[PDB]
């Protein structure tokens, strides 16, 4: 698994979009780490030998929570932000993580650092773990682990489509998972709605979901936050989403540009009557939204407060004091 | 992890029960797959080295469905029903097994029969896998998997409460997630509905839990159906309820021991005012539940009928032509 070369890793693209520049970069063919790795039980592996225990109650009960953070031009994004969010939703878990929140964040960038990348993406997921025995059935006897891997960055939208917008479709088959059974503010691996979702995505035609919440108002897509902009006000689901990171520096620059920006409740309605509509996630930052079922969202093009968020969310990547953390290569 | 020698692996038990009764038999200290081990990408390898890839869609997106069979006193039971739900189950979520059933039956059986376990819990998982890259985000890319391991049967309930029953209680602070976001009639790792309900269990004092659905109607327990017993009639929940195996062993022989037994909505109410209630799964058999949520079902000792049951669906475990399949040790 996973048996490519150095050279044949691909870690950079010519984005066609000024705003956004990879690192101008070779990586090191000696070090068998470089490009892509793993850190589990306390080991940096490369992918091919990235494996966690099949009886971990991570894989078997997906009993895990996780955050993913990225790394831009040698800075992570948001690393306090991440962790914290991480921490967060263990404990709404009751899982314990065996690590602090700084020696996590030790760990990680010392991963990264290992990969050479200088654009990536990171996982980081804190499971129950396992017992002294495989068929251990006990929840209480379980002991926690952390796992975390480092590969190049992943965009969930193609650049072309960050630029001329992406054509979304309403989910109808699923319903975004009730929080009376699995709550979605705690980022988890128990995709099986949001995989209907993209599964219906395609049965239907289009290239994005955004799914409905149990009361039938909008709730957020597969891995990512939808965020609705009307007469100047920016709004975003404040119920059935994910609290996202990107998400919340969306509304961070929204505010800079003099726009209110709130959580709300959304309704179908207003979502198609929006001026403009984007995505967001740490898995390829911000994109518009330019119609809905296929219904275009005002004209149809890109908003100019989607394109001024797009653009600042970039510039943040590269400039700025608070939000970024750099690797030490 | 679990390093544990032969003679340290727990394989049997005094049930202190005359219908559950293990075999009389010692591991080979000689064969490092003895008393447990998995099949990972086609090698059969112990626990220790059990291992999946992290990049396993199984793992972070929890694609992957399977099903659980035991053996009893050298035979598996219901192995054909079980490989048919199970791929039923792949079907359902459109992932292709890289398998046949008659091969992964074969495979199944050839690890029992190295592990030499007699009395046994196998576990065969199916998963979206991965692809040629570890950061692949297209999920029509993977590449599935099948992962199976056999490890000493688990019992859920232990055998003083196999005799005596089980205090269950309802839960009230999570439903059974809805059909329209995880198909509950499809065997899943998505346990975050379950694992709430077992620590609201631990939170009020309780043993186990039923969950009710999303109409308010009982559903199912972490990992069990439950059965309902009034006036000679014998019900399970249609909805809301995996399609077990134990549920449809339990259902023949209530009718076999004349008794009218379907699958239907079950309210609250009549659940309170059963003759009897008792759980079924794989991992543990049958067994009485004498109470709920503190009021006693009936006289607060197992019914004659769930008696009959449990000692009928022990019987079929030794003697029964069409329900067994011998491993080939
Ligand atoms: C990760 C995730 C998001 C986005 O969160 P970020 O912190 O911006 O990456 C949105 N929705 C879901 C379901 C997610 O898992
Ligand atoms: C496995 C399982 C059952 C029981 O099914 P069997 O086929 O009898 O083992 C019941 N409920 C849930 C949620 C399960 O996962």
């Amino acid at each position: 698994a996973f048996s490519a070369d150095t050279s044949e890793i691909v870690y950079t693209h010519d984005t066609g979009l000024d705003y956004i520049t990879y690192s101008d970069y070779e990586l090191d063919p000696a070090n068998p780490l470089a490009g892509g790795a793993a850190w589990i039980e306390g080991a940096f592996v490369p992918p091919s030998e990235a494996r966690i225990s099949i009886f971990d109650q991570g894989y078997l009960h997906s009993d895990v929570t996780y955050t993913v953070f990225h790394v831009w031009n040698g800075n992570a994004f948001r690393l306090d932000d991440h962790i914290e969010r991480l921490f967060s939703n263990a404990e709404s878990m009751r899982i314990i993580p065996p690590l602090t929140q700084d020696e996590v964040k030790e760990i990680a960038l010392e991963l990264v650092a290992k990969t050479e990348l200088r654009e990536a993406f990171v996982s980081v997921s804190i499971t129950r773990g396992y017992s002294s025995t495989p068929g251990e059935r006990d929840i209480t006897k379980h002991r926690p682990q952390v796992y975390m891997y480092a590969v190049p960055y992943q965009w969930i939208v193609p650049f072309d489509r960050i630029r001329d917008g992406v054509h979304a479709m309403v989910a109808q088959s699923v319903r975004r998972t009730p929080r009376s059974s699995i709550d979605p503010q705690v980022k988890n691996f128990q995709w099986g709605d949001l995989i209907r979702a993209v599964q219906e995505t395609h049965d239907r035609g289009f290239e994005a979901p955004l799914l409905l919440d149990g009361d039938g108002l909008l709730a957020e897509g597969s891995g990512f936050n939808v965020v609705v902009i009307k007469d100047g006000v920016v709004r975003s689901p404040g119920r059935a989403a994910l609290p996202g990171i990107t998400r919340k520096t969306v509304l961070e620059i929204a505010e800079s540009l003099g726009h209110e920006a709130i959580l709300a409740d959304i309704t179908l309605a207003e979502l198609l009557d929006a001026d403009e509509v984007l995505g967001c996630t740490t898995a390829g930052g911000v994109w518009p939204f330019v119609s809905v079922d296929g219904n275009p969202i005002s004209d149809g093009v890109p908003g100019p407060i989607t394109q001024s968020i797009i653009r600042r969310y970039w510039e943040l990547n590269v400039e700025s004091s608070s939000l970024l953390t750099p690797v030490q290569y």
